Order: C-alpha cells, then sequence, then structure tokens
C-alpha cells in the first residue's frame, strides 16, 4: 500500500512493518496530557496523517475528524462551538455531534436533505495516568491496557511526563529506543556523572539467537511486545579498544539502571529501571505523518499517598525532568534524525548491514509484522470515494 | 492532460472544468491597472502559467512571452530595450520586434540565419475601464464583451480596483463567490454593520433544479454565464438553529443589495448592487498557476461627469476599498485557502459531499465545462517541441 | 539512466551527455585548496551526489565515504577520531581505517563477525598546485594530467584560486563558460574600463563548420577537449545594430586576452591569456548534486622565483581576484541561473534553438559523450543492493 512492492518483495517477513510508514491503525496513542485541555477548549493535532479534533465536555473527552464533509475545510480554521453538544463549520454551518459524529443542523439550510443522514468520523478518546489516548482505529476499542506496557495502568504509580514533535519517522524511534548498542551515544550524559550511573559502551552476546530476546504474545491483556535480554548471557563492553588499544572506557558508577527493557505495539519502550533505581520510563513514539512522530515520555514512580506525590512532582521537575528527560534523551532525538536520509527513500530497509546486538530490532519487526491491528494507508488519510 | 485519467472519468460531464487546473485558454483576462505601466517600463508577470512581458509603447501596450527562443532565459532577468520598438535579450543580443515577435537582428551575429526567420510569441493586450487585459489565446481575438460581465463596459460605469495574488486554485475562488450558502462566513464584516446591510445566514430553496438558476448561453455578445436565482422560490434564512434553538440571526438592516449574482466564463462575478445600493461589484479570479490567482477586484458606480467621478474615487479610497474589498472580502480569501488541501491532489472533485445550495455551483461547472474556448495544459507551457 | 529516454532518442549523439546531469564518474576534481585542511581536521563535501569525508593525516589526504556502512548515518554528525589511522562512527561504533576503509573494530562489540569482513568505499585524493582532487571513480586512478588543462600542472606556474557554491546543473556552467557569444554578458565588467580589454560584442563566423573548433583526441597524456577557433576564419562583432542603426559598441582597449579558449573533460575550462596578457584562467565547474556545481576558479601565472611568487600573491589578492573572479565572472553566475529552469525538467535540451556560435557547444557535447570514463547515477548514489 505505502511502499514499492519490489522492496517489499525483498524484506519477506518485515514485509508489513516496512509497509507501515503511516503507524499501525487499530490501537491507542497518547497524543497530550490530560492537564493540556480544558472544558470547552478544543485542541487540533495530526495523528497517523488525519487531522482530529478533541474536546472535554462535562469533564470528558470526544474526538471528531477535523474536516467538513461538505467541502473537506478544517473546522479548526475558526471553531463555532455554538451549543456545548456540537460543533458547527465556519463555512456553511454544518453542524455535527461530538458524541457522535452525526450531522444534526444546517444554519445556512435547515431544510436539507443531508441532515441526519451523514455522519463525521469519531474515535474514542480515555484518559489515564493524567494522558490522553485516542483508538486511531474503527469499530469497539479493545481495553488500554493492550497497547499499553506492563505496570503503566498500576493504581500506585504516578506518572509525569513531557511531549513534544521529532522529525523522523515513528519506527526510527522504535528501534533507536530498542537498540543494545546505541547505548554508545549516551557515555558523556550529564545524566551518567550527576547520578553515578553504571553504563556499558556495549555488549558481547552469547547464547544463541532465541536466547537474545523473549517474544511476548501469551500476556494475559493481550500485549504484543519483545524483551532485550542481551545481558543475561551477554557480556557488557567497558573498555572500547581499537588495535588492541583502551581508547574509551565505559560508566563505573554504583546505581544499577535498565535491568528490562521491552518494546511494545503499537510502539512504546519501557526502560525499568530508569533513570534511577526506585523508577520507570515508559516512551511512545506516536505517527502524526511518515517524516513526524510525537516523543511521548514518561517516568513512573510507585507512590503510597499524596506527600509522595507531592515529592516525586518536585523532583521531576527540579532533576528528572532537565537531567534524564531532556540531558539523556536529546541524543535519541538526534540519532532518530541521522537516519532519516538512508531510510527516506525506503532503501534502508535493504540496504542497511546489521550486527549481532540488531537481533533486538529483528525481533521487533517480526513482532510488529505478525501482531499489528491494521496497516494505515494513505486512503485512510484521504477518506472513502463517493 | 491535467489530471488522473481515472478521476476525469468520476466526474462524467464537468470532466473539461475539473482538467482545468491551469484555466482557459482562448480567453481574455485582466492582469493590471493601466495606471501601473508606464511608457518604456516593461512588466513581467504570469498567466495560465506562461512568464509575460508587456510593455507601454507611444501609449499602446504590447505583450510577448518572457522567454528567449535561444536559450530558454527569461529577457526580464536583465531588461535592454535599445530601440523604441525591440527587446534585446542580455545573453547573446538576439532582438525582437514587440509588435510582432519577430527576431529582426542578433548584435553579436548580423549575419545569422536565424534572423527573420524565428518569432516569440506575442499575446493581444487591449485597455478598457483602466484595466490590462491579456488575450492568453492563439489567432484572432472575440472582442472583450465575450469574456466581462454585462455593463462592465458601458461608457458612463466608473470602475475603481485593487489587485492582488492568492495562493488558491482560481476554480476555488470562483466558486466560494458564487456559492449562495457561502454568506453565513461574511455574518459578522464590519460593512455588515457600519453600512446597515440585510444579509441572511442563507436560503431554504424551493422549485425545482432548473429554477435554482438562469443559464444564459443566448447572450448576443456571446457570453456565458450564470444567474444565482436562489431567492425567486426560495426563503432567506435569519435564524440559525440547533436543536431548534436560536443560536445566531442574520443581520436586519435597510440597504438591499445582491439583487443579480452571475458568474461568467472566463471566471469573473457580478454582484448587482453591492456594497451599496447604487454601485456594482465586478471581479476575476485569474489563474497565474494551479497553485495561485490574481484577485482582481473592481467597482463599478454609473458616473455622468468628471464631477461625480471626484466624488466617486473619494469614497472608493476612505470607505469601499478599507470597508468591501477588504473588511468584507478578506473573509473570502481565507475561505478559498481553507479549501486548498481537499482540492490538492485532485480528490475533492469527487470526494465533496454537496447540499441544495451547491446547484449553483454544478451548474457553473456544466457551463464551464461547455462553453470554455481551450484547456491550458503543461505543453502550452514549455512549448511546441524541435 | 537519469533522464526520460523519450528525451534521449530525440538528442541522438548527445544522449550520454545529457544523460549525465549527476557529473561523469571515474574523473578527477578539484573541491577545495590544501590550506583549508589542516592536519587531523576531517572535513565533509559532497561530490557527484556522494557525501565524503577528506582527512590530512600526517601531511596525507585520505577520503571516505561519509556514510556508515550499519545503519547510513553520516560519521560527521558527530567525528569521533580516537587513533590517528580510524574514526568510529557515533552511532555503535564501527570503526574504519582511514587508508583502506576496512571495518577493523567495533567498540560496542569487539566479537563482532562484522569485523574485518566490511570495507566502507575509500576515493583518491591528490594535492596539486595547492588543490585538492578527488578521484571520484572505481579502480586504479589515470594520472591526474588527463582530467587538467595543458599547462595547469607546469612546475613554474603559480596557482591562486577562489571555490564556492553555485546553484545551477555543472553543465549550465560548462556551456556559459565555452559559449563564443556569450562574452555579450561581459560588456559592462568594471574590468573591461580598468584593465583596457578589447572585447568584442560577437563574432561573424566563417569557414566551414569544422573549421570553428579544434577537437582535442590526440593529445599525448590523454586530454580530451576542444578548442574555441570562431575567431580564426570569424570577423568580431564591436558595432552591434538594430536595423542598422548602431546601439552598441564593444571595448576598444589595448589589451588582448582570450587567444585560446579550451573546455576539457570532466569539465574544466582554459582562457588564455586572462585576465591580463601575462596570465591564463583555469576553472572547474564540479557537479555536487544535479542542481549544484563548485565555481572552482584559478588563475596560474609562471613565477620563477620566491619574491614573483609573493608580487603574484599581492596583485591576486588587491587586483585580480576582486576585479576578475568577482568582477568579470559574477556575471558568468547569473547567467548559468537564469537557465536553470528551461533545462530543470530535461526539456531544454529539445526545445532550445541553437545558432552558429553554438557549433563550439555541440561540439564540446559530442566529446563528452564520446570520452567520457562513465555516466554517475543514482544507484551509485545509493549503493550497491543487499
Ligand atoms: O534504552 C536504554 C538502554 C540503556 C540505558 C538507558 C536506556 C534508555 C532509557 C530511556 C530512553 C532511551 O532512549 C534509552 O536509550
Ligand atoms: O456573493 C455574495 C452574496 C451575498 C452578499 C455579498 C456577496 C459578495 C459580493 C462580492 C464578492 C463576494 O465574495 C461576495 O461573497
Ligand atoms: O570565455 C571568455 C571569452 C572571452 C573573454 C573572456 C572570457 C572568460 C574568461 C574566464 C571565464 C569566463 O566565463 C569567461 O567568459
Ligand atoms: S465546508 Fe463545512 S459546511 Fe461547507
Ligand atoms: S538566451 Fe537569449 S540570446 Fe541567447
Ligand atoms: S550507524 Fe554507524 S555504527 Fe551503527
Ligand atoms: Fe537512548
Ligand atoms: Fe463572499
Ligand atoms: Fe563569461
Amino acid at each position: 500500500a505505502n511502499v514499492d512492492e519490489a522492496i517489499l518483495k525483498r524484506v519477506k517477513g518485515w514485509a508489513p512493518y516496512v509497509d507501515a510508514k503511516l503507524g499501525f491503525r487499530n490501537h491507542w496513542y497518547p497524543v497530550m496530557f490530560s492537564k493540556e485541555i480544558n472544558e470547552g477548549e478544543p485542541k487540533t493535532l495530526k495523528l497517523l496523517g488525519e487531522n482530529l479534533l478533541v474536546n472535554r465536555i462535562d469533564g470528558k473527552l470526544y474526538c471528531l475528524k477535523d474536516r467538513c464533509l461538505h467541502r473537506g475545510v478544517q473546522l479548526s480554521v475558526k471553531v463555532e462551538c455554538k451549543t456545548k453538544s456540537t460543533i458547527t463549520c465556519w463555512y456553511h454551518a454544518w453542524t455535527y455531534r461530538w458524541e457522535d459524529g452525526v450531522l444534526c443542523d444546517i444554519l445556512t439550510n435547515p431544510t436539507s436533505a443531508q441532515i441526519g443522514r451523514q455522519k463525521l468520523k469519531t474515535y474514542p478518546v480515555q484518559e489515564a495516568k493524567g494522558c490522553v489516548f485516542i483508538y486511531l482505529g474503527d469499530g469497539d476499542p479493545p481495553p488500554l491496557a493492550r497497547d499499553t506496557p506492563p505496570n503503566f495502568l498500576d493504581d500506585d504509580m504516578e506518572i509525569l511526563g513531557k511531549n513534544q514533535i521529532i522529525k523522523s519517522n515513528w519506527r526510527l524511534a522504535v528501534e533507536n529506543g530498542f537498540d543494545p548498542s546505541h547505548i554508545y551515544i549516551h557515555k558523556d550524559s550529564i545524566l551518567v556523572k550527576d547520578n553515578d550511573l553504571a553504563l556499558p559502551l556495549g555488549f558481547a552476546p552469547g547464547g544463541d539467537r532465541k536466547q537474545q530476546t523473549r517474544v511476548v504474545d501469551d500476556d494475559v491483556v493481550g500485549r504484543k511486545g519483545v524483551y532485550d535480554l542481551i545481558g543475561e548471557h551477554g557480556v557488557p563492553v567497558f573498555e572500547g579498544t581499537i588495535g588492541g588499544e583502551v581508547v574509551r572506557e565505559g560508566a563505573y558508577g554504583e546505581k544499577i539502571v535498565a535491568n528490562d527493557i521491552s518494546i511494545w505495539l503499537p510502539g512504546v519502550l519501557k526502560v525499568n529501571p530508569f533513570p534511577n533505581p526506585d523508577m520507570m520510563q515508559f516512551e511512545w513514539y506516536v505517527p502524526i505523518d511518515e517524516n513526524t512522530h510525537y516523543y511521548f515520555q514518561t517516568l513512573g514512580k510507585p507512590c503510597a499517598n499524596d506527600e509522595e506525590r507531592k515529592k516525586y512532582e518536585q523532583e521531576f521537575e527540579s532533576k528528572w525532568k532537565p537531567m534524564a528527560l531532556e540531558g539523556f534523551n536529546n541524543d535519541d532525538i538526534w540519532a532518530r534524525e541521522a537516519m532519516v536520509d538512508f531510510y527516506a527513500d525506503d532503501k534502508g530497509w535493504v540496504n542497511e548491514i546489521l550486527f549481532e546486538s540488531d537481533e533486538a530490532i529483528v525481533a521487533w519487526r517480526k513482532l510488529a509484522s505478525e501482531h499489528n491491528q491494521g496497516i494505515q494507508t494513505q486512503a485512510h488519510v484521504s477518506g472513502l470515494e463517493h
């Protein structure tokens, strides 16, 4: 659908992942924080190439396609919400219900035969952990847990975060995050010194292929992911040599982090524990279009009462956001950007030369290829045909 | 020629209009005001995708293609008019007559065999009502009146105006202007209050389909257009309801405007009377390229002597330009812009969902499809082949 | 390979030149001055569409493709030269030798099976006359002299220069430089007055076709070029007439320049003598990509000792650079730019209408078509396929 068929033949058995340049349909995706959208103040965003409107009405979130059925304009060019339950297109006043998208009135012609006989596309929206998730899919949504990493939705788990727009395809972001050897780029992070981390330069793998990862297709809520097990039979590399001469060393700190690393559909990474031995990082790479993604970062820490939550919030702001989310992950951002050119023409997928640690990524490409709930296409974006 | 043949099959009987993304050839178009081009001061513009040069020589206008026959450079990069009757290309001095475009000399080789045996394309130019019209066509031009709305060329009719470049396809501009229900966008215009207009929100049409418009193919000078007759059997809407609740009202002023509205080939709208009961608006949407048009606005008012003309000019400057041409039509401009995305891939023409007032636009699409004097193509732009 | 096959059929026997939009492979090209690259300070550039890294190591130049074999990132995003003889990719520390491009180590996995079994592309580099030349080709390079104009590599010849990036295809630059009638554009140059040059407006050619040029395929070092002989049987034009009236004259100075003019593969012009009767100009138009070239200007003057070289350098800086390289050749730059649009769609090659002086260019197109060492393609740029 999205990629030259000749390229897809050459990547037999990751073909669906390579074709998924616009992301996977029929999954939940986070797109903003609860606090960023107030009652009766609609917001625009693009998700899987589709312009959407989100509104809060009586505290509850509704999502409509931001495209009038009449002449295809964005309603958001000029929002006219003239009753709590509706939005009126600024152009000829076609009026839609937030709840089901039905065209319930037209101000310019209250006798039109279109009234009650057209419906704008809606998508389910759910808040959880102060995060807004949209189900960019058709039919009844699965439970959110299916599309979230283990422990993200535990009651005591306190989630704080940052979101921004990054100029790479979402897959470059996923692959970079789940890439065992990419740790090399983090070797000079401020967070490595100022939080005393142990961080290898890389890994000398051991064991067979299958032992490099755990493929999860047996989780009870239907989650699908891969654990990076390179450290189980593998030896960490702390001395980097060229011609046998030591030219770089890893970091010899006390704090042990990233005991478990896992990537889940539709494209969320869990690193545990990180950036501190008492915390978790969950980050999403959410497809906006083929060139762009939301880098939706969250840090989870169990909190037992309001006091622990106050405490957490204060170190999040003063330490963990500037030192980890920025000071550690900024390098991830420009690593992703550096892969764009080679993958832009879809040929990177056939001309890359992989090495042993890339077995984690291969396993993700196969898991995504097989367990995704649908390939988003340009036809989904441009609509059904009249 | 311009649009995927599969899309053209799906719009049977507006096909030629849908294909006409570069405009219609063999029509007159206004491109600037007389006063903007002085004796011996040539100007560049693009029209139907073609770069043109216009010059005033002994008070009379001449138009040449701004593209040297030799290496395809624009002569306008550096104009060398070295005799009244000629222009010399800055590059190898190939020299052309303004009057007929004939290559009459080459300064770099006065013995060249090309001399007298090559001719640059010319187009007829005519001034009328202080407006410059170019016939972007081949052969002897028709009379200007064919390509102008009724009454624009009456002797007493005093024409004043504004021109600018707008970033939409010309057809989006035409359709917006002739769109009976688009009046909704004008509901908050400064001109509606400060000139006390009656302005409905829209119309509940009545009568049959044929009664919604008058198709003119019987006018004596060969004009072809459509009158919007929605108001004849239709009821104006002044109260906009959602779920039966009044949420917006129209404007209840004294001044009656836009009794007659008509769109003519090649793409000029006449609204009478407007913006005042003693005036007319004629506005053109002139194709520059596929993404761009001149929004050539004029206001006509009968003046019987120099005194009335002085009077007119002074209210034009102080009131009608800032309050109407800008304060009313600015909303038209961004309405046109808002349609670009849906029509950019040529699919809007098949995926729009029209309603009853769009019968005016359908009638225009059929009139344009049938009575246009030619479809401009990329081959017209890039030239005949050697 | 690069141009619609239907266009190539229509230019039978310049087809290879018309297809060579990315330049000719298996030739030497100058890309920078010796002084611009210091010991251990690597530089990035693009040549024939390929991103390259150049380094100076123990005073000697090495060139590697700036593209990691692993995930296709540019090593130059963050250079890590951790031993004199190597460069380590910033991403997973794949480490390459400058000398042969062999992947000799990976810091992230010193046990990888890739080590010693992969090789990054290298290109030969040679300095001569304080100019850096790269052989953008495969196999053992020919001697540099093959790809340089006569006399450029004479021991006494002192070479000084300027380089910059110009936004046209390299062929527009070549053709402009070797274009006998383009001298018209130089008629108002500051250098024409302030250095008292004789400069015609153009030429009335005489003799037959073959006498307009000397095609050199008989030079002993394998050089291939064309001499412009228009002035041998031709008459210079000093009076430009329109309808027999003199409207422009040439320049009637004392200093005779440009007695011999020659264009050589891969695309270097020699004008002798110029810009002074005791000097030579050699300028290259080096393909960067399809839209861009290095305009690599040099002035050669025989110097017999360090004193003459000091003298030369001082007038180069104070006079010849600002007055000639800039004050004369700046017009060349915007002439080249003015041809871009007509040649952008590859149709200029069929729709141009040539005249008698263009016989020099035709002869160059045939010489290039026949004696080029290879056509650079997008496949050379994007690589061999896995
Ligand atoms: O993925 C990792 C491996 C080892 C140490 C830290 C990380 C890590 C944590 C959060 C986000 C990332 O991109 C990481 O690379
Ligand atoms: O087209 C109209 C319909 C009703 C009231 C005013 C206008 C009008 C007049 C001039 C230019 C326009 O775009 C209009 O919409
Ligand atoms: O090519 C030329 C012909 C006659 C006089 C000067 C030149 C010349 C010298 C150096 C570079 C150029 O582009 C020229 O046109
Ligand atoms: S485009 Fe929205 S009502 Fe017409
Ligand atoms: S391009 Fe105009 S004379 Fe050569
Ligand atoms: S991209 Fe260079 S080592 Fe991985
Ligand atoms: Fe990372
Ligand atoms: Fe309007
Ligand atoms: Fe020149």
